[PDB]
Formats: structure tokens, C-alpha cells, sequence
């Protein structure tokens, strides 16, 4: 797994078109989303992930938990975003990736927010300029 | 080199606090820049580009150049991004490379912006979200 973390003012989307033949459906009101304050992260599933989802996604939302109590971030964003990387996971296991992060930094207490899977989607994005506002990370199961 | 390219509406930057003890020296009115309609090239120069640092700039104007004339972006922003990698070059090649990215793509005829080197800096980008506006390339010198 690649996952590039921006500490931002905020960040919104926009769904656009699909990208894969059965995405994620959803309301008008999911189009869009917007959120302040917030450490974003951009994630791509890659393929050596689909090994252990299960291992991958507990590593990534520790990780992902240490970051945003450094830089002091109560809000975080789960973004997908496949081309971080060239060897992406599966569609089903990127699904199940993201969706298992974003329920584990949920269940730990943080205010997260997620963006529809499977699209296309325009961004807008404020990153605050800190010595620890642009942070990457690599996280793949043990080998 | 690790390498992000983001067609975007528009990118913006802040300089902020220095990242290496003796940065590239500005004016006040390089401390902020803004470019419309461009290809936002975020760039992290990474250790084995040290072993031809020619080369390796050399591949990423092409690449950068392709992408460029598919997207249909005129101008393309040239944006140190270190935390892209995980083994960055030493700074001077770092500046050295993103340089030669620079010259070549302005050589080339392309409109082209780039931020001051050697700190940490704010940025504001609006992506475009077509299926072509998310592209990460790896360039790094034939072994
Ligand atoms: N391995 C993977 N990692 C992360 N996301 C993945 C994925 N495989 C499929 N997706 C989802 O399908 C869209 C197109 O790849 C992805 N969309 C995106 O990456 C948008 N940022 C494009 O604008 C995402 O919704
Ligand atoms: N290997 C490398 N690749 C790209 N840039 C590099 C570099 N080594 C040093 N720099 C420059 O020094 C700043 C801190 O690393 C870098 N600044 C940045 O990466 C800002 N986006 C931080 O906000 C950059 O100016």
C-alpha cells in the first residue's frame, strides 16, 4: 500500500465519471464532500496488499493514527487514490482496503470522512506548508 | 525519481519555513506563484538518480512532455516534492535534477512555472478529475 498524507486547511471532491463498470452508487448528496482541518490520505492498494488485507489495513490505521496525532489533526480523510502506485490491488480488495481503514480509524475515535469508490473524481486541496504537512508511506504485509 | 502529475485548474504555492540550512535564495516576490490550466509536475529526486543525473532528467522532460501533449496542457509546473520517496537524492542533485526538468521542458516550448528550492511551502491545487488528470511515474537511470 502507497499512502501520501497531506495535513490541509481542507479538501473537497467532486465525483465525475466511472471509472469501473460497477462503482459504488450513490446519492446526489455524495457527489461532493468537503472537509476541514483534516489530515487527507491518498491511498492506492496494491497488489502484494491482497496477500493479507486484513494486516495491511490495521498497519495502515496505525500509521495513519500516529500522523495525525503528531501533527495534532482530529479530522482525517480516506481518499482513493490508485495512481500513487503502478501495482495496484484488485477493485474488490482495494474496496474492502480502504473500507476497513476507514471503519478502524472510525472505531478509534477520529472524525473520518470518505469518498465514493470506483470514480473519477476532481479535487481541491489546501496543504498547510509544515516541516510535517507532506508525509509517504509504504505499508505492505509481512513477508 | 518518483513522479505525481496532477492536470489541474490552477496550483498555488507559499514558501514557508527553510528545510535545508541554505536554500535557494528568493525575492519577495517569488515567496508565492500561481499557474492556471496546468500540468502539475510534483517531483521527488530520488537516490539512485544520482548515478546519472543527465539521464534521469532527460527521460522525465520526455515523459513529462507525452503526458503533457495527451492532457493537452500548455503549461506545465515543475513542484519539488521530496515526500513522494522514501530514498531521496542528496540536495544538490535534487536541485540539480529538478533544474535540468525545468530547462529542458522550457527548451522544448512549453509554458513552464517552478517554486523556489529547499523549503517547505504551502500549495493550494484544484485537479481536474478526468480519467488522464492522476499519473505517477517512476524514472530512474537504465542499469
Ligand atoms: N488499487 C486501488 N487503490 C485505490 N483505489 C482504487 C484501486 N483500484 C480501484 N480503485 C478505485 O477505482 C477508481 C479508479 O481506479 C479509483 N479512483 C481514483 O484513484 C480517483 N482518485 C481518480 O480520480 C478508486 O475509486
Ligand atoms: N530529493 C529531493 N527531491 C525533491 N526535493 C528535494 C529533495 N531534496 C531536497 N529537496 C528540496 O528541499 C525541500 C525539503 O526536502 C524540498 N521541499 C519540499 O518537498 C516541499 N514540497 C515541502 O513542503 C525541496 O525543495
Amino acid at each position: 500500500m502507497r499512502v501520501l498524507l497531506i495535513h490541509s486547511d481542507y479538501i473537497e471532491y467532486e465525483v465525475k465519471d466511472k471509472a469501473l463498470k460497477n462503482p459504488e452508487p450513490i446519492s446526489e448528496d455524495m457527489k461532493r464532500g468537503r472537509m476541514e482541518e483534516v489530515l487527507v490520505a491518498f491511498i492506492s492498494v496494491e497488489k502484494v496488499d491482497e496477500k493479507n488485507p486484513e494486516e495491511v489495513s490495521l498497519k495502515a490505521i496505525e500509521e495513519i493514527s500516529k500522523v495525525a496525532e503528531q501533527v495534532k489533526a482530529e479530522n482525517v480523510f480516506v481518499y482513493p487514490f490508485a495512481h500513487l502506485s503502478s501495482e495496484l490491488a484488485k477493485p474488490s480488495v482495494a474496496m474492502d482496503i480502504l473500507n476497513r481503514v476507514y471503519q478502524g480509524l472510525k472505531e478509534r475515535g477520529f472524525n473520518v470522512g470518505k469518498a465514493p469508490f470506483g470514480y473519477y473524481k476532481a479535487f481541491k486541496i489546501s496543504c498547510k506548508g509544515h516541516p510535517l504537512a507532506e508525509l509517504s508511506r509504504t505499508i505492505v504485509p509481512e513477508e
